């Protein structure tokens, strides 16, 4: 069933399979960004990039990407950063996440960069951005994370 | 449409992201996302489900984060004219306990209101009663 | 030889001298055990139903635009929150603070500033508490959170 | 009758004297005008712009600045902060035009120690609306006491 469904509607579901779909061709993958594709990269400088497509899925009623899911790409960046600074086996859970958004996200795709300010046995300080596809800042944030020590 | 993509896992998930897509379009859910994750905006919920897991098995952050903001966006908008709406400009969130239960909850107060500028707080809670997270936002009129 | 110096009073106009009084008060008391540190002494700050500090708006604390200057406003508020977290710990346990987060509502006036807080959550690692910062009319200031960590 | 208050230095050890010292300075810097407030002047800030576009305020560490254990006040880390974002802000900024400190944001790292601290500060964004700005507190040595963000309200 797909009749009734207008343009908007159309790739706004075929990506959400590309994406079932690539969430499946491997685990550790997670839905909330399996969905939104947000494709996590490493560049030939050893540098790291949580950039990802925009789509009318990720945007609000002012058509601008949600606030919501530029904090999920910076937390991702910042996420993922912190936990390869960790020993094998070991994770990071997100403490405080302070985000301030510079300009509106929208193009093609936002581009998130993260860095360590400061890294202790308990608590990591990260700070970070996000871009256009072009490079104008979308928001800059930094944030605190705790070793997960699940009782 | 060789959507024949399969476990149990993406059997519900894909059942919930069809539901509420159509649901969408017979225009009872604003956006995708409140739709898309149940979103009880009416107080805004959180039906906690895997869709909205991160891999450690518990609410994602920046799911947990969306919930407080957009809770927050509503609580402004509920003060503003019908010409004008408020966009997040800065949000502190500071996340107490994991986001695990059958659902979440995330009431929002205003905390000042300005020609320009609304401050605005709130938190988010479990089922059990239990605080998730809590945080501070500022909302700029446009 | 700070007598010698002190003729700061040949030219001292009103305010130079009630400054350089309330400075002196706050030593003397100082010595009196009665605060921990000079910034307590010279500031004057004074300390539900019990916890919330307040601190005098003089010259001492003010800008160049004769409201208390944000620094010190959040300076009072980490103190609020400060040791409203030392209260809820153990003898062998302390506290620093670890996030601060604040937001400015009104400018800063009137004969005293107050801020009450409270603790929005009390875990084994940190402490997250809010609070708000008064004037003498019950104006707010400044809202915000804060962490505090264990040691 | 600040004079025959000054039983403080018939009991006064040689930090408590050498504090008033600072203080009384301080004061005396304050009625020349060589520092408009006095919380600048009691606390002997110097300030200034970088070759590159960043804002630098270094602050003397003394007992006048320290908390209960011989560390730098979160409080005075904050303020420092504060002000060299805040002179940055106001560099960037017409003549007829000024800021104030919006939204303020800090992470504490380490304990602030040493002879002097060191805010950097630069901005984040540029809008007309409000500028966002972004520093770091170091110690004498480079290590990083604190990191915070701060937005601005243009007036
Ligand atoms: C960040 C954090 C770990 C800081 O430590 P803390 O505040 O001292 O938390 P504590 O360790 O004291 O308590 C954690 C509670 O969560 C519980 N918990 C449940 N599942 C857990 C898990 N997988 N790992 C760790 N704790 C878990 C702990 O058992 C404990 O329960 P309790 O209240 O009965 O003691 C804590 O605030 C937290 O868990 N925040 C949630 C972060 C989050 O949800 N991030 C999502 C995006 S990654």
């Amino acid at each position: 069933f797909l009749s009734t469904a207008n343009e908007e509607e159309k790739d706004v579901l075929s990506s959400i399979v590309d994406g079932l779909l690539a969430k499946q061709e491997r685990r550790y993958a997670t839905y909330l960004a399996s969905l939104t594709q947000i494709e996590s990269q490493e560049r030939e400088d050893g540098r790291f990039e949580v950039r990802l497509p925009i789509g009318p899925l990720v945007n609000n009623p002012l058509n601008m990407v949600h606030g919501g899911i530029t904090a999920t790409l910076l937390d991702t960046a910042m996420g993922q950063m912190v936990n390869r600074q960790l020993p094998d086996g070991q994770s990071a859970v997100t403490s405080e996440l302070n985000i301030h958004y510079v300009k509106p996200g929208m193009g093609t795709y936002l581009r998130a960069v993260a860095s360590i300010v400061h890294q202790g046995k308990q608590r990591i300080v990260v700070e970070g951005k996000v871009y256009t596809d072009q490079g104008e800042t979308v928001a800059m944030g930094t944030g605190s994370f705790f070793v997960l020590r699940s009782r």
